[PDB]
């Protein structure tokens, strides 16, 4: 009942890891003359995105086969960091704004069985009202024990607090500028993240920068988030106190920046 024929090709918006995406117009069926993206590849990405329902999450409308072909809505907000690019750095107020509509998403997509595992600034778009919208999927999951080393017992790297320290690298991206750990390499990049100690600039409120060491925290079962609260134990921090979760959900906050 639908096909790639039903999908006219406007141009590419990004090809990432996997496959290619389009802004695509529809032209027949009742939603002719609309714009979509597609997404075209040669747990999946259809599953999840079949499953999860958030404001704050971008929506599938149709999926179908030749060779997959996924219809999701056109996000026209854009990237969220080409904002940052132009401000240099966000304001404490600002930043806060999408942390916690991201902080949402992520609570909504734990509760849902799944991890990110890497979210970055690419992966956070805005929708055409300025409100985060989260995006790619594919490289995402989900006897005696005294001896047992703590990182085995608490399935780290495949656990929710995965996702609480990205957005943690995020708020620092957010408010500094650059991300917390950076070499002049691959390597030395990889290796200031593994061992490096984490430098606040002094300028940072007391609150942000709380939270920003209990998110970059390495043991990730202290950190922020890892617990079973989740995007609760993350919410509930000061940093957040000027937030009405109720209206934010309902995106009834105004974003400091309308595309
Ligand atoms: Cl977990
Ligand atoms: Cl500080
Ligand atoms: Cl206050």
């Amino acid at each position: 009942k639908i096909r790639p024929e039903c999908f006219e090709l406007l141009r590419v918006l990004g090809k990432g890891g996997y496959g290619k995406v389009f802004q695509v117009r529809k032209v027949t069926g009742a939603n002719t003359g609309k714009i979509f993206a597609m997404k075209v590849l040669k747990k999946a990405e259809r599953n999840i995105l079949e499953e999860v329902k958030h404001p704050f999450i971008v929506d599938l409308i149709y999926a179908f086969q030749t060779k997959l072909y996924l219809i999701l809505e056109y996000l026209s907000g854009g990237e969220l960091f080409m904002q940052l690019e132009r401000e240099g750095i966000f304001m404490e107020d600002t930043a806060c704004f999408y942390l916690a509509e991201i902080s949402m998403a992520l609570g909504h997509l734990h509760q849902k069985g799944i991890i990110y595992r890497d979210l970055k600034p690419e992966n956070i778009m805005l929708n055409h009202q300025g409100h985060v919208k989260l995006t790619d999927f594919g490289l995402c999951k989900e006897g005696t024990i005294e001896y047992m080393a703590p990182e085995i017992l608490m399935r780290s790297g495949h656990n929710r607090a995965v996702d609480w320290w990205s957005l943690g690298a995020l708020m620092y991206d957010m408010l500094t500028g650059a991300p917390p750990f950076t070499g002049e390499n691959r390597k030395k990049t990889i290796d200031k993240i593994l061992k490096c100690k984490l430098n606040l600039p002094p300028y940072l409120t007391q609150e942000a920068r709380d939270l920003l060491k209990k998110l970059l925290k390495r043991n990730a079962a202290s950190r922020l988030g890892a617990g079973p609260g989740d995007a609760g134990e993350v919410q509930a921090h000061p940093f957040f106190r000027h937030i009405n979760w109720e209206e934010l959900l309902a995106r009834k906050v105004e974003p400091p920046f309308k595309p």
